[PDB]
């Protein structure tokens, strides 16, 4: 039984995917602006701080594609105060029980729970994702909430790769049988599953590479160096 309107559900439904926080963009939606009764209530006179300035006190090579972080503000939220006293957030408590709040500069997204526990995403840096973590928890801080910017550590990387060569799946899949999962007919990439480092690699014929599992960007460029070889004997001449 999916219930996502109770918090542990929702903050561990970010985490706990096939692929994890891969799949973030899942609950960061918010309110659907085409339609009209979906809009988060906001009262008269709330402030947009999505421009906030202020901070709390604290060859081929893969591309970073998104940072998941985590930050604890150290208090308890009332969510619909928050939501109600900041036009740049969003919250659906039926849908998904955490503030969907967002900031254009780093440009990321916030999911901020009751407990004072926050998922920050969408930052391609980890000075991006720090950045952002502490507008964020400055915005609570001005809203009313007594939030302090502690904990902070990335959950999780994403790399993309473009190697330029059709890869040939079939005989990757059996070839390494043990760390691959392919199924065409239900998803159209090899998952390639390596040990060490501990990543998870999406492998399309196009020679398209998404690395996930990395809380370390040294991890996605290790994966890498470890699958090319790999592809380049599976390369469709
Ligand atoms: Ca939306
Ligand atoms: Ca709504
Ligand atoms: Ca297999
Ligand atoms: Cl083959």
């Amino acid at each position: 039984k999916t219930n996502l309107a109770n918090e542990d559900e929702a903050y561990e439904a970010i985490f706990g995917g096939e692929f994890g926080s891969l799949e973030i963009g899942s609950y960061i939606g918010g309110d659907e602006a085409r339609n009209s009764k979906d809009y988060t209530e906001h009262l008269p006179d709330a402030v947009d701080f999505e421009d906030e300035d202020e901070l709390a006190d604290d060859g081929i090579v893969p591309t970073l594609q998104n940072i998941v972080a985590t930050v604890t503000l150290g208090c308890r939220l009332d969510l619909k105060t928050v939501a109600l006293h900041a036009r740049n957030a969003e919250y659906n408590p039926k849908r998904f029980a955490a503030v969907i709040m967002r900031i254009r500069e780093p440009k990321t997204t916030a999911l901020i729970f009751a407990s004072g526990k926050m998922v920050v995403t969408g930052a391609k840096s980890e000075d991006d994702s720090k950045l952002a973590s502490r507008k964020y928890a400055r915005i609570i801080q001005k809203i009313g909430f007594a939030a302090k910017f502690t904990d902070f550590k990335i959950q999780n990387i994403v790399g993309s790769c473009d190697v330029k060569f059709p890869i040939r799946l079939e005989g990757l899949a059996f070839s390494h049988g043990t760390f691959s999962s392919y199924e065409p007919e239900l998803f159209p990439g090899l998952i390639y599953r390596m040990v060490k480092p501990k990543i998870v690699l999406l492998i399309f014929v196009s020679g398209k590479i998404v690395l996930t599992g990395a809380k370390q960007r040294e991890e996605i460029y290790q994966a890498f160096e470890a699958i090319y070889p790999v592809l380049s004997e599976f390369r469709k001449m």
